[PDB]
């Protein structure tokens, strides 16, 4: 029947994955304190080339750590799951942080003293040399005002760095990073030099033979490691893995793998030095199932235990990430969550389904180890075999959150319109959250930006006010509208007004990467960095975009919507009152009786999510003014901004920024997430619901949508459970949403988790396009998710 | 054709020997200021952060005013004196703390509580000058070729590039003030519907700020005058001093309302571009077009007044001063900035452009007698007959000055560069003979040194130097069948070398990009403001770069005593040539053959006396290194292009070279510019002249440089006067590009020498400049001693 079940890791699979869900994340200096002195030693150097110094005494001189019972090995911190420190993007909140950071309530981590002692003194380099500063300075003084009164954040790559991309691991798997070195060779042999512009693609060509060189060295380093750790092992079977472990390491990365075993060592040693060069997360493993099974497929001698096991302790490796941010951007981001999207399934450049045997070893893997990372992920197409989608469902039945589920049928025709060819659209991956770009030719910037759209409407219906501060322009106070032209008017000219501001922060946040830290190591993964000669900072990818996330998109629909039918249509209230509702909090704290009732006339306006066209299509409308306004713009990459829509943890944090709005929420409370329905008002079921989202245009948010459903367990029992799981599945996809994931779960389990988090450290749960922990997440993120809609067949 | 020359006030007499008499000093101000400005400004863009650092030092270097002075304005608390600027390169000065007052070639003092200070704005600067960023560009290769003294980029490596002409017009009609209106309405009308609007927001707020900056520091002055003006006892002296504050308090602010308004816009101009940057030849150019309506419409002003105010100008521009590192003063040695000011030529319309005021510069250079400003007159067909000769009788004072510049060729030499005839026909000269359209170009005038001869000397050694092989092997010179395999070899070492010239050059460029735009001096040059974008990133409508070859002569009568003694004579054979030049002739050995060989090289025809084939072989040299040059282009979007001029370097890098075929040796000095080497122009200064105009003057669109040196005798009388106009007009004529003279007699050299207390104020050209003799090392007195001396 439909119904398989999963089979069981062995036991040092078990205690590899324990160890991460024991571990204590602290704060480690070495990185950083190595980092700061490469600056200190280069500052006559071009940027590039400092940045191959970076990575060249980062990769020589970082402590080599072998856990125990590993067979994949790397480790960026000495401790498991811990976070090194990147101060040449930012440092002043970590040691603002120092003595508190232990104890906050998203994502603590320990600072012992002397770590805090070490990073001191780095720090003391830094002021006014960060990346963040330079960008700070290139942006204008309205652009920071509104970004200081929460219209919008960019925060992301402000802070830390970019990642967001799904590197060509292929590439590496087949010529090594000595075969790179080749690359850059016979481009520096086949430089036109009849021109001044081969000085800068020189150098940077000779910044990545060096940072190359030194990722070469980093491997050895581990063989040398397992080698010692070898001559003193008693067992002479965990002897035998550590001297084969050795073997691992010194072919690869340096040279093309030749086993299955030696294919994931390259595949971890690449994904864990890209954020050893980098703090940037959203590095997405992307589509493993195709690169990595040719290597599997001429493997003659392993077993499918053995290859099982190896793909398990990978799903392990890429939880032992961790990465620390200031206090505030930590919610937006909660969970210890680096975002390594991972996705299997889909089509071929060719257009056949592209399933193979690892395929279901990936989805094997994530039964396994069940922990929050990857971000597993599958594609689904018209031509998905159903055994595949209906195995992927009963993943998704276990509870974790994953795989969630991406339509080719969308996205391919989303990226055509961006530019991308039908060649390389075929071939996408999901980087992040929710985000599709083609693999190994895209710098996407898939995360620049968190933009409140539920905060322009408040501002808007304030004549461009925000406390006591005109922010926008004056399109008119709300009790002159006469009509809903008129608001539609006044709206988009503040969508108008604060992209621009949005664009600004993101280009200046661009320009200071590019001119400050250019990136060799990464860079020299992606087409067409090493043919054009220039980093992924200064445009060298074949495909450049820059993508910034609305919040409170049916929060908007569904209040314009009663401003519409409850003001204009039915004549419930006027302008007037509802301004002074509004004004005051619906009298959350006067008590005032009108507000009230007024209040309760709002609320129980139709809403996005239960089929009703009407009030569907004002959400369509609202997300559409911001999207259509987003792809107005350009970045200094020669790249086009496009729109999604996702919440990452952000959605209550930035809530908060909001004051009440007309479809009756009091000031300070959560934002819907992404494009699904507000919270608990899609009543109709999922079908209806999924209907309701599908009306929105998916196809101009290119940056992805994310749309959260919650089952209750038991509907999804049986082979009819499953049978109906998918039918709702390809009934949205049919419809051209997007993207959709499912948490599976009762209520019951998520208030136990709260009431005794010390029995439930492994319940792990989707919170917005990645699955986390549900007991590190804060009470006020817990709630949020509690307070989701329950779906039933 | 005789009037004579007036004589100056004994204020301008005061004023001037203020200047002879001043020791130069290393002041610390300006470099302690700069260094606190980068060091607050860390997280700018470098735009912003060069604004700050012209605010700072506009708003607090120490102003100091001078007795007897009508035109106020010191880069130095002490005359004469240099500032350091460590953003370009610092650790000579460091290197030099106990040297600098002792040197051979001009040394300055470096007092102790000076050098403390130094000291310790130094321990900032290590990898973050200019310098250090230009080296990290080049290739290995081309470090190595400049190691062994193929070539130099020294001049914008350790300092400031300069090398400008800026709009002097524009600030004397709407002032500091005016410009930032001009940028104030470019932020206005900006597209910012892309991503291009942030960096040019960053210039322009940059520009805005420092001219704000630039207008506080007038005022500076003028609450300086006015409180000398409080303290002075004699009351013609207190007029004069609240005259000066009235004046400070206008301009630059706003545009000048009177010719002694005009003069103090000038002087503000000339010397803070000087402030912001070590750059050196900051030329005033055509001062006699932008100044003479300011003179004009002055209903109030005499004649002697208007003079004094041009004297006391003259004056201001001997005040600027700059050290350079030791080996580097040696190349630009004298105290010398180089800020080149011509009068004449034509207007925009082709008609004659002599004014008043022009008159009344040639009396100024009479009156002052001081090496600066290099003075200059253009020259074309319908310069009047009274010009010339006004001119002449000037030259006659034995100063160097004017040197004289001709239109004919330059226009369209600049034509063919790109400029429009309109923007040609309004040219001024760079520094020593480098044409520009003013206000308009970026033009790298003196970007570097190139050694023709040492090319030469690596040729005939298979690309060996000093066993080294620092070119390709291009064949043994005992393998030539004849002149076209050395030809087809000295190219490939020329296209070799030259792509490393264009490296080292391109280097420099791309790192005072990054590091050092300059948003005062930027503001001053069209299109930088319309375009948003500094000088160093591209906003000059003409780009250019311009290396200088040396040796020129050297190396063609080298290559036709090759030709003429080896291949057709047959009086010696390559393999002897060959041994010969190895042995420098015999110097130590003295071998009898290399010597006999020696005599008949040194025998062979030379350059410099009207003989048709070996000036076509100096021709055909110098067009290999013009046609070389000319393929290249710099990040700026703008062409390479060659100059021909020695400044005071042809002894300093004849050291480079070894022997030669035309039996120079080992170590000896090379040709200054196209002049013909020292002594072997022996049949008069026409045949030496038409020689000289057979070379191409057109490719070499940086400037070329001819010396002549006169007995006085030669141009005494009425007499002299015609002969010596109609020598210029001969060589013009034939389309040479530059000539200049000394008229001086060998005895007072000699007694210079053996005496230099009683002749500190003999002034004498150099190249392309004049300088105190007394204060030339003893080897570039020689040299000077050793040119031709001419004869009618």
């Amino acid at each position: 029947g439909l119904e398989k079940g999963f089979t069981h890791p062995t036991d040092r699979v078990v205690r590899l994955k324990n160890m991460i869900l024991h571990a204590k994340p602290y704060v480690e200096s070495e990185r950083a304190v190595l980092a700061t002195e490469a600056y200190k030693e280069n500052e006559q150097l071009p940027a590039i080339m400092r940045r191959a110094k970076v990575v060249e005494k980062i990769f020589n001189e970082l402590p080599v750590t072998i856990r125990p019972d590993e067979l994949i090995v790397g480790a960026v911190t000495i401790n498991p799951r811990s976070t090194e420190i990147c101060p040449e993007f930012s440092y002043d909140w970590v040691e603002k942080e120092f003595d508190t950071m232990a104890h906050r309530v998203a994502d603590p981590f320990i600072i012992e003293k002397k770590t805090a002692d070490e990073l001191h003194q780095a720090f003391k380099y830094w002021p006014g040399k960060t990346t963040s500063s330079l960008a700070a300075s290139y942006m204008s003084e309205g652009t920071k005002e509104s970004m200081s009164n929460g219209v919008f954040t960019v925060g992301n790559y402000f802070f830390g760095g970019i990642g967001h991309v799904s590197v060509d691991y292929g590439k590496v798997l087949k010529i090594g990073f000595r075969g790179i070195i080749d690359e850059v060779t016979r481009a520096l042999e086949n430089l036109d030099r009849s021109t001044s512009d081969y000085i800068k693609k020189e150098q940077f060509y000779n910044a990545v033979i060096l940072s190359y060189q030194a990722a070469i060295n980093f491997a050895h380093r581990y063989a040398q490691e397992a080698s010692r750790l070898a001559r003193e092992e008693r067992d002479p079977t965990r002897q035998r893995e550590l001297e084969q472990i050795a073997s691992n390491c010194t072919r690869v990365p340096e040279y093309g793998a030749t086993t299955f075993w030696e294919a994931c060592q390259t595949f971890w040693f690449i994904q864990s030095m890209l954020q050893i060069e980098s703090s940037g997360h959203s590095i997405s493993p992307g589509r493993f199932d195709q690169y990595m099974y040719p290597y599997l497929a001429a493997d003659t001698a392993i077993s499918s235990e053995f290859a099982q096991e190896l793909v398990d302790c990978c799903w392990i490796k890429l939880n032992d990430i961790n990465k620390t941010r200031d206090e505030i951007s930590a919610q937006a981001f909660a969970g210890y969550a680096v975002f390594q999207n991972l996705c299997v399934g889909g089509q071929t450049e060719d257009g056949r389904d592209a399933t193979n045997p690892l395929t279901y070893m990936c989805m094997e893997a994530t039964a396994h180890v069940r922990l929050p990372q990857p971000s597993f992920s599958i594609r689904v197409w018209q031509g998905t075999p159903d055994e595949f989608l209906y195995r992927a469902c009963e993943l998704v039945r276990l509870g974790l959150g994953v795989p969630a589920m991406y339509n080719d049928e969308v996205i391919i025709p989303a990226l055509q319109n961006r530019g991308v060819s039908l060649h390389d659209a075929r071939d996408y991956c999901i980087i992040g959250c929710v985000e599709p770009q083609a693999p190994h030719r895209t710098e996407g910037w898939h995360d620049a930006a968190f933009f409140n759209v539920a905060k322009v409407l408040e501002i808007t219906l304030n004549n461009g006010r925000s406390g006591n501060k005109q922010l926008g322009p004056m399109t008119g106070e709300m009790t002159q509208y006469a009509g809903m032209d008129d608001f539609y008017a006044a709206f988009k000219k503040q969508m108008a007004h604060f992209v621009h501001q949005l664009v600004e922060a993101c280009n200046s946040v661009d320009i200071a990467h590019g001119e400050r830290c250019p990136l060799p190591f990464l860079s020299a993964l992606v087409d067409d960095c090493i043919g054009r000669g220039k980093s992924l900072q200064e445009g060298g990818a074949i495909y450049n975009f820059t993508g910034p996330q609305a919040f409170g998109i049916a929060d908007t629909g569904d209040s314009v919507y009663a401003i519409q039918k409850q003001v204009f249509e039915d004549r419930r209230l006027t302008l007037q009152e509802l301004k002074g509702a509004l004004d005051a909090n619906f009298g959350y704290r006067s008590g005032n009786p009108r507000y009230e009732e007024i209040r309760h006339i709002l609320e129980n306006s139709p809403c996005f999510g239960n089929d009703i066209d009407d009030v569907d299509l004002v959400a369509r409308q609202c997300a559409l003014i911001y999207c259509q306004e987003v792809e107005k713009y350009t970045n200094p990459r020669g790249g086009r901004f496009q729109a999604g829509i996702y919440p990452v943890s952000a959605n209550v944090l930035f809530g908060k920024d909001v004051s009440a709005l007309p479809d009756g929420r009091l000031a300070k409370e959560p934002l819907a997430d992404g494009v699904s329905p507000r919270q608990g008002k899609d009543t109709l079921g999922p079908t209806a619901a999924a209907n309701s989202v599908a009306k929105l245009d998916h196809f101009i948010a290119s940056n992805g949508t994310l749309y959260n459903q919650k089952f209750l367990p038991s509907s999804l029992a049986g082979e009819k459970g499953l049978r109906n799981f998918g039918g709702l599945v390809r009934n949205y996809f049919d419809k051209k949403g997007m993207h959709v994931q499912f948490n599976v779960i009762d209520r019951n389990t998520l208030l136990e988790a709260q009431k005794n988090p010390q029995q439930h450290q492994d319940l792990v749960v989707r919170v917005a396009g990645y699955s986390a922990q549900f007991v590190v997440l804060a009470k006020e993120v817990q709630d949020d998710i509690i307070s989701r809609t329950e779906q039933q067949f």
